[PDB]
């Protein structure tokens, strides 16, 4: 009859008797999303009238809807070395994010994302500091996570999120400001001839990988294409809605990989296990690995699942 | 006091004693690059009218043509997805020929990533006529890309950039969706001599030509400089950050593209004079694009566009060999 | 800490053990608004390709209220001002909310694009009641009055877009950022003030009215204590914003050609009555509150006298003086 | 083939052998108006990220107006209602139009965020004359009449924002169209009915009236031939704009406290009384046409009888009979 939008999608999705914290969270999301998109439209011009990075003020804005909510009790910014842990203004969920994925692009004004992850406290556990907080984040698993999203600021702007069944995708409308339901059930396909890495590195690259990427070009059955914007948001967007791979391995330098786990790993993770896809790490699933750091790194391989087998084979054989 | 809107820019840049039919031209490119870019930022969803009760590439070509054909100022106009070019009908009949892309890469438009418009503007030769498309055609054949007027590219990425030049430089403009102006952000863009980034899709590197796998495999394996790999997969956003940033963007020659993939007059001459005109290099198969002849329309080509110690470097591999 | 959206406030206002009806209603009427308005702002205009390729907005307006009320499934019954029937919601999707609604308010107002409205009033179903026909939609509606009215609320299409509300707990209106496309919380718990020297009426029918109310008004303009200005924008829902905000009176009145009024009691009148009296104000009919008034008819008309408290005392002083 | 911009418009309306000045002057114009009705249409709010880091719109208006105007090269003088003086440009920037202006016009209607405008004038600098200094300008100015005058333009701020102006050659109407940012050419060579039963003036000033005008009013409201409707918004942009398409007559007649009126003759009334005169209608003050009066002071007021012509005929005969 009317599309949906992403606010009604949400209020429908509650379950029954629940407190509405998780609502007024998505919510907050949300409104984030839009004041962010507006000033990277702009490319951070000022006004005309009074004639800031992008980074400083994506960071402020979901700090501040997220804090408004009454729904945190922790959040972790990628760009910040410490949690914020909201005075006691306080629930029970705890929010990762990375509030400007691939800053290499900001000048470019190519495109650009967001990315969150939210976890519930543990049963009987409570943070009143960084060092109670350090203590939680330590027995999280990537598979006790209650939502994950991604917005790509492209030449459209999309938000693709999960509550645990299944991805959808919305489309940022802009003549009325909401977001409506244009990619449902997302199912990233189980092949598609398509892989995203930096070749850049090649030379710094496990034996293994190499192998891979090689086998990839020389093969005789089948050609792939190369794609990589250079923000994980972009990369992935396309890799859920038309299948492949995202690659980024270990190498010399980076010897645990570049993704951070919480901010950016685990959250693209959940959502690529949702539609369909697999997301491995140095060993297995990504949504399996401890958390010991607050800020540890892990190498990706993310997408189409015969891809990703495909990819591990190298590395097994 | 304010900031330059491009259509200031575009009135202030009109030499005197000229017939104004060329900044009536620049104004028609601006309202289409508005209008293409609001329906892709709506991902063609139709309005909420629309939904109770059409491809972007062909929304795009329709919305081009119209605003160029409503100028006066064409005789002929030749869009990259038509086989023919059309000439427009006498009595509104200029002496400028345009020639556009409108809506390069294609392949990127389902996921929303950044896409472009391109466009180069050229002018009639002295004592020659079109009234057919064969005489249009004998008329192509006798253009180079050192006699074109005007180039420009639109990106439609995180923010809308419209990119132009008229040879006395490159400047570029950042929409401002408030006021719905281009605002000049980039005044006298000026593309790095070097930079360690390059742009081309590895995944035809086994059909490529000897020469170029040493170049590419010398970015990776050498030990005095780290590269970073980029492709977008539209040649505009590509284009546009290595403008930006400096690097290297390459569409070689392979086993099933001979001449290359990218079309002459459509894409890779307007690009070759945005990126000489800001102190790059743009090279084909045998020196610039802009001196290479036009025999076919639908013409291809080679490319190797970018920095020009990074462009000297890859030419290097191919003239050693 | 951030400025209150509309979709916060609503959620936020949603009493404990609530089935989540209501909730998805507001944010269905939300969206409404803001695709009314944007047609509005265009003044009807095709899309550039629209007319490379070459519908009233009255009509537009309807159909947009009507579709998202309908996909809201927390409506049985709606009713829109301009049709002459109610329509009763498909069973299967069916709450036991009725709305009562004018999706374009001011319609002479349109060809010159200044201030429009819409303007909707909630009710619930009776305990112990169902409607499955229109016959019993009618005896359904008979047994309301204004003073069952579970919310209210209007939106200004003006020089900004405004959307004011209320579920029976004070008014706050709200204004549309266009830049991130959400309700604001710029006028919370909006009190009209006690006296103020505005009225609000057509005096081209000044020939056609009441003894009492000529009085009244030559009262306001010859009296030697208070100066008055006269103000009256041609849409109810322009005139009665200004009046909350500012103060002063708005009055539609009988008259020789319209014995009970213009208003319609279920469609404009109610709904702003219980945003006027929620802000501190008095508005009254023929006698009295016209949250009290009982309905007869689908489309019974009404007089209306509304605004700062003293400002109705002193037009009633007329009548009950003679 | 393509809807008409007013950027192409002004483009294609310039004559040979022109400097180009008058252009750069419509096009800071036409800036401005994009830039103040953003504003207006936030009703002030701050931006999402002001408020955690955490204006009134008259002053905004004024600054945008004057900052794009100046930046435009072709101006030696302005004027903004508002303020006291009128600013020359510095010499090496300065041309030769003086252009009077009411940035935002019915502030008393901002508050609630009702229809609101711009307005102004453009003039020439008689030939063989200069201005560098406040005094040559104050000679200036009264050796200018309204027939003079080059140019006038409004934009109405309302449900939509519509920028009508004239050059002497007609009236053109444009309506902005959002999605894109410009100005769309919607009512071409405006019209105004020679007579419409529509009036539009402050009843609330009666007692303070002139006999002849007093009887003019209730000759509309009592006669036996033709019912009259009533219409005022409170800003002269929004109540002249619906005139000019829908007819009938807008008044600001003199009063007891307002001996020559109320509304200015350079900032107002005169650029309002071209485009009324282009348009067809009739636009006169104390005695004929306001721009044939001549300018004794900058601030100097005038009444109004603007509107459909044999409207404003009607109004004369009661002040010529008496
Ligand atoms: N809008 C929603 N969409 C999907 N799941 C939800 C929603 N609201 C609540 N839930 C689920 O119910 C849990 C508890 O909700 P709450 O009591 O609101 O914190 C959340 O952690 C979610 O797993
Ligand atoms: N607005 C402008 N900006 C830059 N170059 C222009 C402009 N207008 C005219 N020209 C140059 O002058 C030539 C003739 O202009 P016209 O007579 O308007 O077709 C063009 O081919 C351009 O090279
Ligand atoms: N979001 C809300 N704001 C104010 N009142 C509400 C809200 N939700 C529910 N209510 C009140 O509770 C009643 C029943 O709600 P429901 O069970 O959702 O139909 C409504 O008729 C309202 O009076
Ligand atoms: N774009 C235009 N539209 C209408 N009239 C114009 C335009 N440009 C110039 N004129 C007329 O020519 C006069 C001188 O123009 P200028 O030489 O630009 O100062 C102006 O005062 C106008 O009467
Ligand atoms: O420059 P590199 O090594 O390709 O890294 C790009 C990566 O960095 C990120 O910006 C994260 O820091 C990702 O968006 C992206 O995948
Ligand atoms: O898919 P491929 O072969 O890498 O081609 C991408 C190229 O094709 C184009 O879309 C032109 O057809 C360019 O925008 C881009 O550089
Ligand atoms: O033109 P009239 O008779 O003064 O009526 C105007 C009234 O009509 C309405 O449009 C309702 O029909 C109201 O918005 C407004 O108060
Ligand atoms: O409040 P009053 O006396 O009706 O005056 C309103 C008039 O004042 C103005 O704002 C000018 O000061 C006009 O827009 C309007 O016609
Ligand atoms: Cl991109
Ligand atoms: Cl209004």
């Amino acid at each position: 009859p009317t599309p949906t939008t992403l606010t009604q999608y949400i209020i429908k999705s509650q379950p029954p008797h629940s407190r509405g914290d998780f609502t007024l969270l998505m919510m907050a999301i949300q409104t984030s999303v839009k004041v962010i998109e507006k000033n990277i439209r702009r490319a951070g011009m000022k006004g005309m009238l009074g004639y800031a990075k992008l980074d400083v003020i994506s960071n402020i804005a979901f700090k501040a809807y997220l804090l408004s909510s009454t729904s945190v009790c922790v959040l972790g910014s990628e760009e910040e070395e410490q949690m914020i842990i909201a005075e006691s203004r306080r629930g029970d969920y705890l929010i990762f994010f990375d509030p400007l994925d691939g800053s290499s692009n900001i000048d470019a004004n190519v495109s650009v994302g967001s990315i969150w992850g939210v976890w519930r406290l543990p049963k009987d556990t409570t943070i009143n500091s960084v060092e109670d907080a350090n203590a939680v984040i330590r027995m999280l698993k990537g598979t006790d996570m209650v939502s994950a999203g991604y917005a790509v600021y492209g030449s459209a702007t999309n938000l693709v999120l999960t509550s645990g069944h299944g991805v959808d995708g919305f489309t940022l409308d802009p003549n009325i400001g909401e977001f409506i339901l244009t990619h449902p059930h997302i199912s990233i396909p189980k092949k598609r001839s398509i892989y995203s890495v930096n070749e850049g590195n090649y030379g710094k690259w496990e034996p293994w990988f190499k192998e891979y990427i090689d086998y990839l070009k020389m093969n005789k059955t089948t050609r792939y294409s190369a794609r990589y914007i250079g923000s994980m948001v972009g990369d992935i967007h396309r890799t859920l809605l038309y299948g492949g791979i995202f690659c980024y391995p270990k190498d010399a330098n980076q010897v645990e990989g570049k993704l951070r786990l919480l901010y950016e790993a685990a959250p693209m993770a959940m959502i690529v296990e949702q539609a369909g896809g697999k997301a491995v790490g140095s060993n297995g699933r990504i949504l399996e690995q401890s958390i010991t750091r607050l800020h540890q790194r892990t190498p990706v391989y993310f997408g189409s699942r015969q891809e990703v087998d495909l990819c591990m084979a190298f590395r097994d054989r």
